[PDB]
């Protein structure tokens, strides 16, 4: 009954998913966990704070890979992860989400015949210019187990020819995380006090996607829209490090001063900011869902989302950044809104469902 | 004019690329760029194809190979992208199903460079085969899928890939046989060199890992071929890895018993194929080629991706479970043939491909 299960994680949102899962595997008797941190997120506010606050053991391995092209990053990680797998020889490799790390892990494993399970499988944007879209498609096609969080994702995998018996709708482990760490956030966050905000008295924003930050006019559209909204309702913005580097390089730095621009916060503070906001504006996948978790209206600053159920339930609304004036107006309009009551993403036990499937599979 | 960059790493990919190159040189507004990833690198596994099939010197040799899946693929992924960044082609073409193919496709698609897969949609339905993974992942990464067969088309549709991205163009390896057949007739002296009479010998190639990494399977095969040899000469251009495995397991004496050769160039292979009474193989290319020349084929495997060849009775599967059983199957199939049928197209697969890229 001694099974070794190795998780590959590279970034903040993967650390959070792995926490939810690791919490449950830690209670599985006879399961040894190994964690490989690939190196993409290394700053202590992007990485270690997740390990501390979320109670995750330090990574068994730090590969320290990041900062180059898709080829460099992905190719160096593929070779580096495979080296770990030949030594650790796990029974299962878990990969999470849709980064270059995810694919590099799936691909390292599948060629060694090591069973791979994709946590958060079958999400599609249908925009292959997104690197994440390639990553999750190829990942999914290389996996033995596909842990789908929604029915859309199930349907996506069936339509690409993947057999039912490898597909499991288990819900979203990020809902487990919100459920299980909520009380701890409540008890230990002092972020509202420290910023001097009260409930329903601000708007929360995050923005980090390449399409939005790698293009000067697009980024300007966003920051100027945020500064405008700030006039009517205060705007709290924990700026991703790369979003700060890009704003700076572009001369848009002045705009961050016109809002409540913070550094990245940890999960417990993030939970309290999200729970207590009037509205959340984001280009993050995870924040989209978490907005819904706390029944706070969301605007997503993208041309599409993989989380289509949120749009359909009216909790989310897309606003591509074409014009600052219009984007501000949309944000203020949507602050007045609410979606319909509905249960998405499961019961908070997606991680237990995952654990059960891993041990009782037949390897 | 439009820039079309081809990634090739192995013998069969040089052959496929030869046929495609032949069309693209003659195309009005096409510049061709060629990347050799470095996977096959002897003269008899590489250079001989460039010389004999009139393939222009590659623009880049990456010189990668000989490591694990992780090493070869990751390093190819990094190096190929470096080339794509300099060259910025309009199309990337990848071929077959090796690690080179997947690395090429994945380098390109993240840079928004349209990828087209030459030989798309083949499936063994055994995902423990590395190339099965490679061609699945490649097909889902590509923009255009050049399928050689109906089965391949159906495989691609079943996986959700839209019919507007799927072109059944036949097989560029049929192009190559057709378009370099004369040349081979003119230049090849190998039958004479080896004292062989047309249709007085059997041709064998064996290189798949499931047959060469398993000592029992390889012994079964090499004993079977030695037995067959007693009835009708067996000629065997031995893949170098296959030689190494045979020597490693102590099976070198079975190679001595047949007419074992080193790998041969394509012109010699065409001549050996044409003129063989029967072909015994685990190669994908060679089983098709057997059919091209209406020579009965035995495939030493439990399945093949080329299922039409079994259906048409030109090919027959023979798993290497027992040396004498395998030999008897081989001798039995020598005096069979399959039905009249036209597979793999008319020899203008490459022309159809060229047209679609504009
Ligand atoms: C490339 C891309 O943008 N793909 C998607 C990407 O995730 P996300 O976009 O959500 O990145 P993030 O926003 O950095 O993190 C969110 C968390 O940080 C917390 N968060 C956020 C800010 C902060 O200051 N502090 C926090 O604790 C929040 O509370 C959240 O819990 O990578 C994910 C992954 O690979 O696993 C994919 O599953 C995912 N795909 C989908 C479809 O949602
Ligand atoms: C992993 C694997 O085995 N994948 C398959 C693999 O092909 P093959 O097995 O045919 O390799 P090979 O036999 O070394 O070369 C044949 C040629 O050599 C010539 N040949 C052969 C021997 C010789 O001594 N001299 C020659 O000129 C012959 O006349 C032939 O023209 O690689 C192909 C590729 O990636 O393009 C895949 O498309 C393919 N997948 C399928 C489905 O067939
Ligand atoms: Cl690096
Ligand atoms: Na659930
Ligand atoms: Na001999």
């Amino acid at each position: 009954m001694w099974v070794k299960i190795l998780s590959v994680v590279g970034a903040r949102p993967q650390f959070i998913k792995a926490a939810a899962v690791s919490r449950v595997l830690r209670a599985s008797p006879g399961v040894r966990e190994v964690l490989v941190h690939t190196g993409q997120h290394y700053d202590d506010n992007m990485s270690q704070v997740f390990f501390e606050e979320l109670e995750i053991p330090d990574p068994d391995y730090h590969l320290g890979i990041g900062g180059g092209t898709h080829g460099q990053n992905t190719g160096r990680m593929l070779e580096a992860i495979e080296g770990v797998l030949l030594k650790e020889k796990p029974d299962w490799v878990l990969v999470y989400g849709d980064t270059d790390s995810t694919l590099a892990g799936a691909l390292a494993a599948v060629k060694l015949h090591i069973p791979v399970a994709h946590v958060e499988a079958g999400l599609r944007s249908f925009n292959r210019r997104m690197p994440e879209e390639i990553n999750r498609i190829l990942t999914d096609h290389a996996s033995d187990l596909l842990f789908a969080p929604t029915e859309t994702a199930v349907q996506n995998l069936l339509r690409e020819g993947i057999p039912e018996n490898r597909i499991h709708l288990v819900g979203d482990v990020m809902y487990d995380a919100a459920l299980h760490y909520g009380a701890k956030a409540e008890r230990k966050s002092r972020i509202l006090e420290r910023l001097g905000l009260q409930a329903k008295g601000y708007v929360l924003a995050t923005i980090h996607r390449a399409e939005n930050t790698d293009d000067q006019e697009r980024l300007r559209v966003i920051l100027e829209a945020l500064a405008e909204v700030h006039q009517e309702v205060p705007v709290v913005f924990p700026v991703h490090p790369r979003t700060r580097k890009r704003a700076e390089a572009f001369g848009l730095g002045s705009y961050l001063e016109k809002v409540v621009a913070l550094e990245p916060v940890g999960y417990l503070d993030m939970v309290m900011l999200e729970k207590n906001a009037r509205l959340i504006v984001t280009d993050s996948g995870g924040v989209q869902k978490e907005a819904y978790f706390y029944r706070v209206p969301c605007v997503t600053v993208r041309e599409e989302t993989e989380w289509v159920e949120l749009l359909k339930a009216e909790w989310n609304y897309l606003a591509a950044p074409q014009n600052a004036k219009d984007l501000a107006l949309t944000i203020l309009h949507r602050m007045r809104t609410k979606g319909v009551e509905i249960d998405l993403y499961g019961d908070g036990r997606a991680s237990q469902k995952i654990s059960d499937f891993l041990r009782k599979v037949g390897i």
